[PDB]
Order: structure tokens, then C-alpha cells, then sequence
């Protein structure tokens, strides 16, 4: 067998081995230098088309030779020396002079059309040509370039739900011509979304098939029934002809996929909402968080999709209302546009209302999102939650959104000696796992719930449990701006009477 | 160094961990494997406590030097056992045969699911013919029958296990390497390696000697500890040191490279397997003070069952042999000892009643008529450990 | 053309021909001793990196010379004699003995 370098070469120099070459020409020279057999030459020698004899010669070859020597000699003697010269050049820009391989022997090989070909076949979706999140798509691509050297690695593009992670992977693999061709040879992009225990195996059933040749999809067996040890062994075998192959695992929920990815020594991009699935991997884990859209980015995003920019003061405010409600959320923002047909600042404000008196369901629409409304998504983020954590979250509704508030002020509504740090532990798990909360260490340990993460709970928790938590708070009321609420003034949560009376 | 990785991956060997590499052990494993590539068939037992780190060391011992694979042995087959059912020892070897099967004719794989043991065995070796010097890591054996099969199949085996006595199944010579609790110095190294702050003051080191005492050198629970200290400050490190006394191992249970949320999920099994009578012996050890070397007679007091109670000692040996739950010591006088990881679990697991009943059952026999073991003039007072007894 | 011995030498002494050498230095001396062509020197003379000029000098050279003379008789003159000495030593531990 060879390896990723020697097989990446047979793959890079493939546009060429198709235009002029023939495995019949090399069979005699290789039955000889002791690499193949008399069935090998039979199998590659009786093939109707040449792309067959070529794909079998390159498959059979990668297994048989201790190295990439005899092939060069063959190309040279066969008057196809313009070939054996290219491959010997490539093998040299690796051992002696490293680095130089991508700029010199790999860059000219770039081909956007091939990228399409490669994108489509790796089941990569189309990217958002309209608005592009500059910062992020860039930083993704960067951290992927840094790692094409690495043998196996996890990249976690983790964020809120509908926060826009999956779209960025579409763009980060679609802008530059480097990631595919230069840094990685092929792409495999598979959506997970697995919840059952059979899901982590079913996933890897469709990887193997993402790998397998166009030939022998006919022969695809009842692989449906075969052990995990075998699908795994069966994959890492069919993985020899996958040099520098990247893996996008769009939407991982189960840390069992991450465990398989690391037994299979894979190179993975990973979109997920729950970040802790990475604790499954003892390895080079690097992270990129898809934050809520900054206030300025929201403007850009609106303009990009024909949305009218403010003038009057209570019009930039009409729009700060949407941005506050949406709290910079790609998915629900998009649902907004599709649903602000009139475009008027007026009908834009109509909706700003519908959002307070109907939650996310006021703007649920047909969108490029698989989901009618962000509530359909978050459903899951909440089911997965530790039974005890499901409780903690459920009571957060009472807290006023968009306000930085102390741990003790939370200890009042949340279920469970004298030290309630346990509240904080739950609230961390809570931001780590769907980014539902928001942690902020100093000046003092305080969390905060945004609005999208709120009107979710508003029209979703037991109409009773809202009112019970409110009363359970007013009891602890007495007990004993850019400024956090002081401990001399907790007795009055009354500052937010405004944002409390609306219950 | 690129051919190994091909061979490691195909033999289903896990990835290599480098952050912390137990020098001594990975070395001694590799050594004793080199000595044997000559041998025709042999057992190497890398035994130890649950999550003692055995399986990780086999990952490293076959991943450091490239001699073991290529030079000493041609190929690798690493299979996780964990078999409890009686069909498990056959199912194991089914995959083994499948592993022997090349990529070609994994399509033709038959309903081998239904075919006698004599045939899977005869068939396996039929495929084995095309296999020279193939080591067989059997990660996590808990059934002696697996070994028995390994010896009918004249195999070359590395074996990670918790129960050491499964080796009595093999008449052939079996060498052994025990994965001990992490020494006090190794614990430091392990902490630093994973960004853990080293003491600058006595209190600081004591906060850390508390973790090492609680963890008692258990990597798995140590790892769960780290993953659970976001602040990491000596402070939040001590917070946890508490959580451990008032919640057992469940205070630090976390998502870890371990298949297990907490060491209690592992030990569960080690305890089920136990002789029905031995399950009893273990269950009462909770009353005993941990990390204290204590006499056999002082144990004869809580443990169930003429006038010679050596039977207590026999159970306590089986007890250290089988998951390394107890500690064994011959002289100055025959004494055992229970560590804290092996204790906190019991403390927060065994019937809440049976704890208090064993404590009283000790008092009845209590009255009877430091680097120093407790003398027979002073057993009447287990009161030295009143401290570590009042906390019940 | 050369052969396996004379080409195995240019390959064995390769870790060295990379640390200190330059094909531009030899082009004039070889267009001369009749072993190159004015396209040959063009091809090796306009190359951005030296590992390029070196890989082309060693490829082009192995085809053109009847022997490995006019390259020992060059590292000598170029103050790179620590090179032409290594290669002449190698050609001798094969020319004067029938065993390997
Ligand atoms: N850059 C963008 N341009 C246009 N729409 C976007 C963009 N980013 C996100 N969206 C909106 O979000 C929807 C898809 O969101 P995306 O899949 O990118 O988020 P996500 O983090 O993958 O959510 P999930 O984790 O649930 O897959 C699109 O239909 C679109 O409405
Ligand atoms: N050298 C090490 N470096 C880092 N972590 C380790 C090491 N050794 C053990 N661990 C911890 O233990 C976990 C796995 O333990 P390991 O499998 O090595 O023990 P084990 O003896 O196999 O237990 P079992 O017999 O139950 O398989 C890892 O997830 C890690 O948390
Ligand atoms: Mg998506
Ligand atoms: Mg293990």
C-alpha cells in the first residue's frame, strides 16, 4: 500500500492520466516488477472503456506497491514522460522542500468548475451569494487551511439554533479555490440530526456510500445488516482512495458521532448547537462560535435583501425593535423579511407587535430553513436537555430579556444547605447547550436571556408555571443602563415593572 | 511512519494520546511484547482497576515505536470484548473471523451468524493462514471463556482486563503488567500536562493533595475532574473537593473520552460479576476508614459468614484480584485497605441502612474483651478514626 | 545517457547539492564542453527557486552527457570542491571493485 501523499499525487495528476494513458500498456511492465497478479491483469485488461481500466489500475495499484517507484519508470519508457516527470516533481516538493507543494505543484491545478463538480458530488449545498458574513466565512477557511497538514482534526462551528452555522460552511467551502483542490482533494458533506441510537451507525452507512465509486452502487449489499466493527473497518479501507478528503457533518446532536469520527481518524468540519459534544474527542479541537448578528451587521443584512433603511428617529427605532426582538437571529430575521412583503416601515412595525402577542409564530413563514419557525428547531434543543436542566430553562421566562442579572436574583425562581452555586452550574450547561442563556464572569457572575430565546418560552411553557414562578419570585423579593443591579436594591425588581406587567 | 498508521487504522487501534504518556508502563508493555514476537502464542495481561488507564496504554504501546508493527509483528487486530452473555464469547470471534476476511468478500460474508463453534474456530484459522505475526488486542475481557478460545486458537494476545484471575483459564505461561494507581508525583505531571495550576503555597498543594487523595490516582475520575473546572482556580478546584465528599463520584461526572459519565457506571459491572458471597463482603467495607492499613480481625467484625476467621482474608484477596477493589499487604501483619475512589462509590451507593447496621455491628465487637499499624492492645478503640467515622 | 550508477550518485549526494550549488554557475561551463543547448540554459536559467534549477539541471544532465566527467571537472573550479571530491570518491568505489 502507499499513503496520503503518494495517493494524493495519483489523484492530483488525474485530469492528465485520463487524456493520455492506458493500463494495458503498464500491465506487462508490472506483472514483471512484481506488483500485481495474473488475475489482476485479467481484471484490468478486459474492460470495455479506459476510464474503467484506469480506475481499476489506480485502485489496485494503491494497495500493491511498497512505494511510487515503478510507475515513473513506466511512464518514462512509454514516451509518456511528460507524466512521470510531473509525478516525480510532486514527490520531491514533499520530502525535501515542504510547503512549496501547494504554491507550486498544487495551485495551478485549481479549477472553479472542478470545485463545482467536487462540491456537487460531496453533497455541498449552495452558499448565500447575497449577504456574506465576512468575518466568519473567512475565519473558518483560515483555520481549515492551517490544518490540511494535520492527519485528523475537529473543527466546531457551533452556535444558537438558526444562528446560521450551516450556511457559513456552504460559503467557506465555496469562496476560495484552495480548500478543495489545493488543501483537500475531495469533500463529503453529510447532515446528521441523529437522535436514535441506530443513527450514529446509519450516518456512517451513508458516508461509506458517499465514498464508494459510481460503479458498485449497483452492487451495494444489504450492508444495512452488518456489525459496527465492520462498517468501520469497511470504511477506513475504502478510505485509502480518499486522499485529503474533508468531512462536513452538518448538524451533529449526538456525541457518539464524534466518537466514531475519532475512531475513523477523520478530518471533520462540524456544525452543531451543543458544544460539549467535543468532550467526546481527546484531540486537536478548535472552535468558532456563530454569535448573534451584531447591530451593524443586521443593517447590512437588511439592505442586502431590499429592506428600507431608517431616516426619522422613530423609524431607526422601529428597526431596532426588530433587531432587539430577533436579537440578531439569521433564521427568524429571514422569516421576517419573507413576511414583511409591504416592506413599509409601517408593516415592519405591525410585525414588531405580532411578535410580542404571538411569539415567533407571528412571523413563521416558508423559508430556506427546513423549519417554519425557530420554535420548531429549539423544540429539539430543549428535549435533549438534562431532565433537571429542562426545569431550570423552563422557569427562565420570568426573567426580563436583555438584562444582565445576578446569580442570586436567579436562585429565586430556579428549583433544587446554603450555597446555591448549583444554579450557576445549570446556567452554564444552559448556555453551552444550544446557547440558550449567556454567561458573563465579572464584574459579578451574571447571566442573561435574550428575546428570541424568550418568546420561545413565553408561548411554550405551562401558562400556569409562568404565573407560579412570578409569585415564587415576589416572595424572595423581600427575603432579608451600563450598570448592573446592586445588592442594596434587589428587594425591588420593580425597575423592570414595565417588562413584567405584560404578563 | 506512514505505514503504521495504515496498519493501526485497519486493526481498529484507537487514536494515540500524547498529552500525557505514562512513561514507565507504555515502555514495559512494549518491552515484554518485543520479547515474545518469537513465541508461537502467548497472553499479555495489562490488568488494572476500572478506568485505571489500561486501554489507553495499549493504544500508546502500539503507537510509539514502529517496531511492534512491521518489525516484531506483521499486523494488528484490536477488538473490544466487554462480553457478559454466553453468546458473547462466540460473537467476539465472529467479528475476529470477519476481521480476517479481506475487503474482498465482505460482500460474500454469509449468515455466519448461524454456524457451530467448532466451525467458526476452524474457519477462523483457515483465514488466519494468510496472517503472520498478528497481534490481537482484546480490549476489556471480563469472561474467562474468551481466554479459553484464545488458547484453542493458538493466538498471540494483548489483554486489557480488570479481573486478573481470568488467566487461570490459560495453562500457557501468561506474563503480567499491573496498572497501579497514579503515584503522587505522576499526578502532578498529569495535571500540569492538562493546564492544571501547580501549588505555590502549602494550602494550595494541600487543596491538590485532597484531589489526589480523593481520586487516589484514578486517571478516569481525574480526567472527569479537569473537564469540570472551568474556573480551574485553586478555589473552584477545592469547591469540587467538597462536592466529592457530599455527592460521591456523581459530583464530578462529566462528558469524557471515557465511555462512562462517571467511574460508578464502570464499577457497577465489576460488582455484579462478584461471587454472590463476595458481593456481600464488599458491600460492608464501606464502614471501614479508607486509606488506612487495618488488621484482618478488625475486619472480621463487619464481614458476614468455628473459631478461625481466615475465610475473611480469602474473600478480601478475591476482592483485590477482581477489579482491584481492595488492597493487599502481607507483612508486618496481614492487613488490607480500601482507597477513597473505591470507597466514595460505596459510601453513596450501598443501602443507606446497611451502612448504619455495619457501624453498629462493629461497635458490638469493638470493645471485644501514621507509619504505624494499629496494635492489638488498642483495637478496643477504633476511635482514632472518629473523625472519618462521625461523617455518617 | 548516464546509467544507474552515475544517476544513483547524483541522487545519493543530493542532500548536499541542495545546501550549496547553483545551476546558473554551471550553465556557461556546460554550453561550452558541449552538453547543453541555448534553450537548455534558458530553461534552467530562468527559474524562480533554485530547487527548480537544480531538479532541471539533474534531469536535463542525465540525458545529455556520455559520462559523469564535466561535472566533477566543475565543482573543482567553482570552489565547491568538497562536492566534486565526494562524487569522484563514489565513482571510484565502483570503478575499481566488482562487488556491492
Ligand atoms: N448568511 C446568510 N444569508 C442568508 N440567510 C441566512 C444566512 N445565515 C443564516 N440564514 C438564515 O438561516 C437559515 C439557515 O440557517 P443556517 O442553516 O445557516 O443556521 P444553522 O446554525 O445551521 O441552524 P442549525 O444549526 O439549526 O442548522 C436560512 O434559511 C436563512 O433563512
Ligand atoms: N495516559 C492518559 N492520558 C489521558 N487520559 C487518561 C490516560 N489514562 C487514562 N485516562 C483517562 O481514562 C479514560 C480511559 O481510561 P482507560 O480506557 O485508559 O482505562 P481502562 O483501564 O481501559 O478502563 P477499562 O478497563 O474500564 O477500559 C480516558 O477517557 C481518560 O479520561
Ligand atoms: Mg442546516
Ligand atoms: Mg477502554
Amino acid at each position: 500500500m502507499l499513503c496520503e501523499i503518494e495517493c494524493r499525487a495519483l489523484s492530483t495528476a488525474h485530469t492528465r492520466l485520463i487524456h493520455d494513458f492506458e493500463p494495458r500498456d503498464a500491465l506487462t511492465y508490472l506483472e514483471g516488477k512484481n506488483i500485481f497478479t495474473e488475475d489482476h491483469s485479467e481484471l484490468i485488461s478486459k474492460m470495455s472503456t479506459r476510464l474503467e481500466r484506469i480506475a481499476n489500475f489506480l485502485r489496485i495499484y494503491r494497495r500493491q506497491a511498497s512505494e511510487l517507484g515503478p510507475l515513473i519508470d513506466f511512464f518514462n519508457y512509454n514516451n509518456q514522460s511528460h507524466l512521470a516527470d510531473f509525478l516525480e516533481d510532486y514527490i520531491d516538493f514533499a520530502i525535501n522542500e515542504p510547503d512549496l507543494l501547494r504554491p507550486v505543484v498544487i495551485a495551478p491545478q485549481f479549477s472553479r468548475q472542478m470545485l463545482d463538480r467536487k462540491l456537487l458530488l460531496g453533497n455541498v449545498p449552495k452558499q448565500m451569494t447575497c449577504y456574506i458574513r465576512e468575518y466568519h466565512v473567512d475565519r473558518v477557511i483560515k483555520k481549515l487551511d492551517e490544518m490540511c497538514d494535520l492527519d485528523s482534526f475537529f473543527l466546531f462551528l457551533h452556535g444558537r439554533a438558526g444562528s446560521g452555522k450551516s450556511v457559513i460552511a456552504s460559503q467557506a467551502l465555496s469562496k476560495s479555490d484552495q480548500l478543495i483542490g489545493i488543501n483537500y482533494d475531495s469533500i463529503v458533506w453529510l447532515k446528521d440530526s441523529g437522535t436514535a441510537p441506530k443513527s450514529t451507525f446509519d450516518l456512517f452507512t451513508d458516508i461509506l456510500l458517499m465514498l464508494k465509486s459510481e460503479d458498485d452502487l449497483l452492487n451495494f449489499p444489504s450492508v444495512e445488516h452488518v456489525t459496527s466493527v465492520v462498517l468501520k473497518r469497511m470504511i477506513c479501507n475504502a478510505l485509502i482512495d480518499r486522499p485529503n478528503t474533508l468531512f462536513v457533518f452538518d448538524d451533529v446532536v449526538q456525541e457518539e458521532t464524534i466518537r466514531w469520527a475519532q475512531e475513523l481518524r477523520l478530518r471533520c468540519l462540524v456544525t452543531t448547537r451543543d458544544v460539549e459534544i467535543s468532550n467526546a474527542a481527546s484531540q486537536t479541537c478548535e472552535f468558532i462560535e456563530v454569535t448573534s448578528l451584531e447591530i451593524d451587521e443586521c443593517y447590512d443584512f437588511l439592505e442586502a435583501y431590499g429592506m428600507p433603511m431608517p431616516v426619522g428617529e422613530k423609524e431607526e427605532d422601529v428597526l431596532n425593535k426588530t433587531i432587539e426582538l430577533s436579537s440578531g437571529n439569521p433564521a427568524t430575521l429571514m422569516m421576517f423579511f419573507k413576511s414583511c412583503e409591504p416592506k413599509t416601515f409601517e408593516k415592519m412595525a405591525q410585525l414588531n407587535n405580532k411578535l410580542e402577542s404571538r411569539g415567533l409564530v407571528g412571523v413563521e413563514c416558508i423559508t430556506p430553513y427546513s423549519y417554519k419557525s425557530l420554535a420548531m428547531a429549539l423544540q429539539r434543543c430543549v428535549e435533549v436537555l438534562s431532565d433537571e436542566d429542562r426545569s431550570a430553562l423552563a422557569f427562565a421566562v420570568v426573567m426580563p430579556p436583555g438584562v444582565d442579572i445576578p446569580v442570586k436574583l436567579w436562585s429565586c425562581v430556579i428549583p433544587v444547605e446554603q450555597l446555591d452555586d448549583e444554579v450557576a452550574d445549570r446556567l452554564k450547561r444552559l448556555s453551552k447547550r444550544g446557547a440558550l442563556l449567556s454567561g458573563k464572569r465579572m464584574p459579578v457572575l451574571t447571566f442573561k436571556i435574550d428575546h428570541i430565546i424568550h418568546m420561545f418560552l413565553k408561548h411554550v411553557v405551562d401558562a400556569q408555571t409562568i404565573a407560579n414562578g412570578i409569585s415564587i419570585l415576589e416572595q424572595r423579593l423581600l427575603e432579608i443602563e451600563t450598570v448592573i443591579r446592586p445588592e442594596d436594591f434587589p428587594k425591588f425588581m420593580q425597575l423592570h415593572q414595565k417588562f413584567y406587567d405584560s404578563l
